[PDB]
């Protein structure tokens, strides 16, 4: 498939293209096919010429590779945490009406 596959796997982050997830999400929270791949092929460019390798290979980086995916879940965990500190005060025991839990 196009940038996807049945096929989870271990995969980190660079120095670069984390930097480029940054920049997309400051503008947008909620990336489409367009905003997120714009990140796909951007962060494995730059992940090529960092690494020495070519921005026309990336294929290779498997492992560290970007696609829809790796971006979707980024962005899907950078708005989970951010409204974690918030979640955690639904709860009880807070400034905010809620049920008991322990």
């Amino acid at each position: 498939g196009s940038s996807g596959s049945s096929g989870r796997n271990r995969f980190k982050w660079g120095p670069a293209s984390q930097q480029i997830l940054y920049q997309a999400y400051d503008r947008q929270k909620n990336p489409s096919k367009e905003e997120r791949e714009a990140l796909v092929e951007e962060c494995n460019r730059a992940e090529c010429l960092q690494r020495g390798v070519s921005p026309s290979k990336a294929h290779g980086l498997g492992s560290n590779l970007v696609t829809e995916v790796r971006v979707y879940n980024w962005f899907a965990n950078r708005r989970k945490e951010e409204a974690f500190r918030q979640k955690l005060a639904m709860d009880a025991y807070s400034s905010n009406s809620g049920p008991s839990s322990g």
